[PDB]
């Protein structure tokens, strides 16, 4: 039984090895070619390696490679390991694409639904089940669902981001809880649908522990959209093709609440700046809350009631000014970094990451708490 | 019989159209990508966008992701589709990844031997023939031969390059022959393997001719290092899937004599310059041969013997001289592209590219009168 999964852990450590070493070997090539950017919540201007989830990607996709035909060594598990592999591969590729490229924001929806045919069309010939548990047979509908899991789960882990060690230290968790989850349903019942989602969890936690070696605080590297697009994938590509993305979208409490309290921004019926994380107090160091100053007048009939509505709840802190250009309107950035440094006022970059990845951990917990009493 | 084939050509067209319309909508994320360089071989001193094999190799990919489900509606040729596909889009992101990093020269070899491990894993899965026709079983030899036949077929393409339509143009052809061979032996006999070659060599067609719809003379986007891995490693795995790696491989015989021809070179036994593309003398507007100049107390008692025997042979022109700097050696820059220009004298650049395209036909002509008498 655990024979494959051994082999699947030795190749592992062997990956997060490779990771810790090959991210500060191709550190030059990617200053080269310009895949780097500024740490904007520290005084430094100085350029640190972006992308750097295309090495752990990359690492994770030769690992592996190498694991395929240990599990083997029965095609129905064998086509949704070369096919989950495939949608994983081709999404590390465009995200990198649209890394180095920077597509118009279309993309970003339509690079994951790409990306995640492999997963609908092994699915679909292996014949999966397309009724749902509320009985009801979504039929269409449910690949439909299949195809904006993978494009949440991606832009959701980019939205909560932009503090060292946050966008790959939130994914560590996750993989850990579904590795965790796995465990407990691995004793019996589904049995091959969790030995399955572990062959991708544990090369996807030691890689990524490899990146997080050289992202966490002080980050001497950044890991780039190419990461959140990696993570979202591998994510839906285990909870889809294991049967548990509902279990698995609970691991994402965090991620979901950050996208809806986001979503009046991301609509733009409140203006959105292009960087939405917090700013530095240089004087205190700590990091304080953000905000997106606009003129009340061109602000939409719908946005004044969002906004009404959002700082009743004591959500928002908003700020109205009148200077001589016209009467402004400075609201907070809706994003739940801001929404702790709002409720916990100014918090040190290296503890507001430790803090959001403590209430990661906490939310897993009650998922645990939910579905074992 | 072809009611998938039919499925395979209608998306491959398709796919044709989208080449041809995405190719010039990306130019500007490409140039401001700083992925472009200068047309070497004119007066214009314009960079053109380069590593438009990504556009063309990403269509290729969605094409087939969409055709996935059709062949099915058995898991034995659909493991080998999944796998293929993986492998393809593996090297396509690899290939990608190393245009845009320059990655050392070791990674040339590197690359295309990672990329190519989900095809030896189905060849093993799916119980291939290791057993070789001259009666020899190679064994783990013959894995390791179809390790090297990826690293061949992509940097054979890509050595035998540098001129409008040469690169996209000969893969044109080998897969234009590749489907030919197939059509033939869809007749009888061998049968699976040869639908399963067309699956991929209709879509590769249809998209590298809308590569080459804006790479033909005057190149107006060039193909980048990414398409002549891609091109390679989909070659490389028809081929080995489809048992007919040795009859494609007479199909690349100007790639063949033009490796050896640089093998000289390659292995610095005899200096290589970085750029091995021919000259253009500005005055006439047509191409002349380039040279590799060098000191002759420099060059090592190996190549000296080479150079004596290749020029003897009527392969390359040496020419002596001596300045006050001391006595140099400028020799023929070895490559099938000069050796014409050696031949035929000066050629203009639209008419040797067509006429290396047409010595390519030639070839799979003779190929076709070997193996059919
Ligand atoms: C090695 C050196 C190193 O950097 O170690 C750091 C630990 O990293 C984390 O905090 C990173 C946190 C790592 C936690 C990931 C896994 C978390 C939970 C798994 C269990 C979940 C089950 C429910 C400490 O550095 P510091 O700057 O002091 O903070
Ligand atoms: C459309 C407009 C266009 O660009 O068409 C050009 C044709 O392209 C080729 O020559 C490209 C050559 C295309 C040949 C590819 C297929 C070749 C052979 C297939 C059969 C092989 C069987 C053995 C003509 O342009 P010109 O500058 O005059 O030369
Ligand atoms: C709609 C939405 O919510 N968009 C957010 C998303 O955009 P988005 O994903 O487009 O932004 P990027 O991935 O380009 O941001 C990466 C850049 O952010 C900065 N950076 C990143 C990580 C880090 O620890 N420190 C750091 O300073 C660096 O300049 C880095 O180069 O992520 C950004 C931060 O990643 C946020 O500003 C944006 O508001
Ligand atoms: C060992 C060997 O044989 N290496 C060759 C290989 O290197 P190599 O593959 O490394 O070179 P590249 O792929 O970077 O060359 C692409 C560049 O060549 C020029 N270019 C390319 C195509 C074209 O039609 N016109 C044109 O001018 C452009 O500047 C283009 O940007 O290919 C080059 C041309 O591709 C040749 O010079 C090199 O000698
Ligand atoms: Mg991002
Ligand atoms: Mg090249």
């Amino acid at each position: 039984l655990p024979m494959p999964l051994l082999i699947n852990l030795i190749v592992s450590l062997l990956g997060f090895v490779a990771t810790v070493t090959l991210i500060p070997a191709f550190r030059g090539h990617f200053i080269a070619a310009r895949l780097c950017g500024q740490d904007l919540n520290k005084t430094s201007r100085q350029q640190i390696p972006e992308s750097q989830g295309v090495i752990s990607g990359a690492v994770f996709l030769i690992i592996l490679f190498c694991f395929i035909p240990f599990p083997f060594l029965p095609h129905h598990e064998f086509v949704a390991l070369i096919g989950a592999l495939l949608a994983i591969c081709c999404m590390i590729f465009l995200g990198f694409a649209d890394d180095v490229l920077n597509l118009r924001w279309r993309h970003k929806l339509l690079l994951p639904t790409a990306a995640s045919l492999p997963l609908l069309m092994v699915y679909f010939t292996n014949f999966g089940n397309t009724t749902i548990v509320v009985h009801l047979d979504l039929g269409i509908l449910y690949y439909v669902y299949m195809g904006l899991l993978a494009v949440f789960c991606t832009n959701a882990i980019n939205i909560l981001a932009g503090i060292n060690g946050l966008e790959a230290g939130q994914s560590l968790v996750i993989s850990a809880s579904i590795i965790v989850f796995n465990l407990v349903e691995l004793e019996g019942d589904c049995r091959d649908d969790h030995v399955f989602s572990l062959y991708f969890m544990i090369p996807f936690f030691f890689t990524t522990l490899g990146l997080l070696y050289h992202n966490w605080y002080p980050s001497r590297v950044f890991v780039g959209d190419t990461f959140c697009y990696f993570a979202g994938m591998t994510f839906a590509g285990v909870g889809i093709l294991g049967h548990f993305s509902k279990t698995m979208l609970l691991f994402f409490m965090p991620q979901v609440f950050n996208f809806l309290y986001s979503l009046p921004q991301l609509l733009h019926i409140i203006p959105c700046p292009r960087h939405r994380i917090p700013r530095l107090n240089i004087k205190t160091g700590k990091l304080e809350m953000s905000y997106s100053k606009f003129k009340t007048k061109s602000l939409s009939f719908l946005g004044t009631f969002i906004l009404k509505v959002a700082e009743s709840l004591q959500l928002v802190t908003v700020h109205q000014s009148e200077t001589e250009d016209g009467e402004f309107t400075e609201c907070n950035n809706m994003t739940l970094i801001n929404l702790l440094l709002k409720v916990l006022g100014p918090i040190h970059e290296r503890n507001l990451t430790l803090l959001l990845l403590l209430l990661q951990i906490l939310g897993s917990a009650i998922t645990f708490s939910i579905r074992y009493q």
